[PDB]
């Protein structure tokens, strides 16, 4: 009966993940992949529980380990991108594996990576497996506000967006986001608020932006990015990249991303990733304007994002198994699979 | 292809719920039906558009209307309970009509009216059609609830509620939260506060806490109710009772409602119904402790409660004539239907 689950990755988000799908009687492990780190030990050692008999398996094994242990899903955890994953979604979809990934990108693709997309799209199409993600940006926003939208009879305009701690994912994260850097090494073309239209990667508001035209059956005519650094008027440590951030030094970015239709409804959110002054704490927000009037919003204060992301992702992975084969964006999904007692 | 939809009841809620459903080219209505009020009148010569021809029918001649123009599902915005809209449900389920009402405790009367429930539960059974309601108690508060939710691991405790404007919904609603009364005329027999097990009706918040359980799969021990009148600090009038309420008379009332369940699951909701202060908006909040730890909650703040009213029920409409025979409460259905561009 137990869902045949594999862990592609093993760094912070797959090794809480593991913690919660142990405890659950509806899964079991049948295989973990890391790249190099922990290779060779048990999975639940790692993690702090008693031995599991899965060893962590290499990243350059990943096929024959997929091939062999016969997961249906892979929760993959590893980059960000369609491109920079595309190595172990080839795995899994030539070994018949659906796969849900928290790559942010793959909340919605289509636009930021139409031809690695496409590709991916045509491969699980090809193997008869599903390729599903998101985390955070698909659950806690995307899917929060499709539920609340369910309530207005039109939508003139959507604004929201949401606000993290830049520090608390590791360095690359924060180099991503400019958390070193002056004013001037911010913009740049080897810069994080580099205003092109050719920039990429491209913002995580931009992909959820595409997710709402998708949800709310919109024309895309385009959207824009507007990028600035954030900075303390103190100085702020950064465990990321180690060491003080003098005051007036960039200690994150804003992204706003803006999108016109052509039905004539605006889509706007606005991402904060950024080094946290004493009175700063993680936000979600979405308002909708139209009818009802007024505004239709909700906002999620302090929210355990780190965690949120793993409970979407178990929250679809039987979702992902049942979906269509090929690229599946969850607005073509039902809501994240219910709450209920018993499971563990 | 329109849905053939009957309003039953046609007073502030049906009223401007028809204005949506005439835009709404997925939608026809064929009866309007009130008690003595309007009737005879082009129901949107009523509403203020140019007349549709068709005319409000009476509250007697309701069984021949709808055996007459057939509707597949009937709005129901007449009264509260079971009880009292027990007489318009049974010219509905004879007719083969299904229907979703937003009579408050429908959101799930099962323990606060568990003899009529039954009876209208087998009725609708028997004419092979559907029962389901619960206005902003199913929609605004549940169901954006049960979205949420989904990302918890494990749920020890759901703290939730909201506020509304009880001067807004005209004199009878006022009555029912003691707006005119004495903190003495408050509490007694007769009375809103009147602190008793056998107390009826039961709050709205008595009837979410089940809903709660119901979707969770969690095993109701007990519910208790707590009734405190609210009061100003300043002299507040009541368009709804017609007068103004001195300093120190109540405005409202405040009901917590904590259930405790098998499983040691605790669920505990607040309603606060009142005129209001200068400072006082409507809100609707939900909390969940468990893991993810710290709180996983959202807030809506100043939500346009009589329009999301009619928003929640149009979103049931299609839902309701699709689900199963019988009382079906919405924690047995999808989310709300998604909003979707192009539907005018
Ligand atoms: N959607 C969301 O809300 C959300 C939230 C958090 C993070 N993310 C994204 O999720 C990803 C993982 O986050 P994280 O904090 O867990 O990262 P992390 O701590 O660096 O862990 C990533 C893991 O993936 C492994 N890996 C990398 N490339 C691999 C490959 N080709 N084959 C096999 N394993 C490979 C790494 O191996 P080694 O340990 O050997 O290097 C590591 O175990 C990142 O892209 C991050 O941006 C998304
Ligand atoms: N779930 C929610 O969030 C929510 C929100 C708002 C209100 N409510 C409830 O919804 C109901 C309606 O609200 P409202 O403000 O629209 O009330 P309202 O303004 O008083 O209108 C009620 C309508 O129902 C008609 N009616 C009453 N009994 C009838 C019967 N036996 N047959 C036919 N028509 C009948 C009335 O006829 P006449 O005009 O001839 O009297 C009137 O047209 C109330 O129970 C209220 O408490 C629920
Ligand atoms: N990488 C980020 C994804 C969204 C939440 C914050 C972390
Ligand atoms: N009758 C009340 C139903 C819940 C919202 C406020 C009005």
């Amino acid at each position: 009966s137990p869902l045949r689950v594999a862990l592609y990755g093993f760094g912070n988000q797959n090794k809480e993940m593991a913690k919660m799908l142990v405890e659950r009687k509806d899964v079991e492990i049948v295989a973990v992949i890391s790249n190099k780190s922990n290779v060779g030990k048990d999975f639940g050692e790692v993690i702090g529980l008693a031995p599991q008999g899965i060893l962590v398996t290499a990243g350059l094994d990943a096929a024959e380990t997929l091939r062999t242990t016969n997961p249906q899903i892979a929760m993959l955890s590893t980059l960000s991108t369609v491109g920079d994953i595309e190595s172990q979604l080839r795995a899994c979809a030539e070994n018949k594996v659906n796969v849900y990934t928290i790559a942010e990108e793959l909340t919605f693709s289509w636009t930021s990576a139409p031809e690695k997309t496409k590709e991916m799209d045509e491969l699980f199409k090809e193997h008869n497996v599903s390729l599903i993600g998101g985390g955070f940006l698909d659950g806690a926003c995307c899917d929060m506000a499709r539920t609340m939208a369910a309530m207005m009879h039109k939508i003139d305009k959507l604004d929201g967006g949401l606000q993290y701690n830049v520090d608390h994912y590791g360095q690359v994260l924060a180099i991503a986001h400019g958390v070193g850097l002056s004013e001037e090494e911010f913009y740049a073309e080897n810069g994080p608020g580099w205003t092109s239209p050719t920039s990429y990667p491209k913002s995580y508001v931009y992909n959820m932006n595409d997710w709402f035209a998708s949800a709310f059956g919109l024309t895309v005519i385009k959207t824009e990015e507007v990028k600035t650094p954030t900075k303390a008027p103190i100085e702020l440590y950064s465990e990321a990249i180690g060491r003080a951030i003098p005051v007036g030094q960039c200690t994150g970015m804003i992204v706003t991303a803006t999108t016109t239709t052509e039905e004539g409804v605006i889509i706007v959110e606005k991402q904060v990733g950024k080094c946290y002054e004493d009175g700063d704490e993680d936000m979600v927000f979405m308002n909708l304007e139209g009818n009802p009037t007024g505004g239709v919003g909700f906002t999620m204060k302090n929210p355990p994002t780190p965690a949120m992301t793993n409970t979407i992702a178990i929250s679809r992975m039987f979702q992902t198994v049942d979906a269509p084969a090929g690229y599946i964006t969850t607005d073509k999904l039902p809501t994240m699979e219910a709450y209920v007692h018993g499971r563990l």
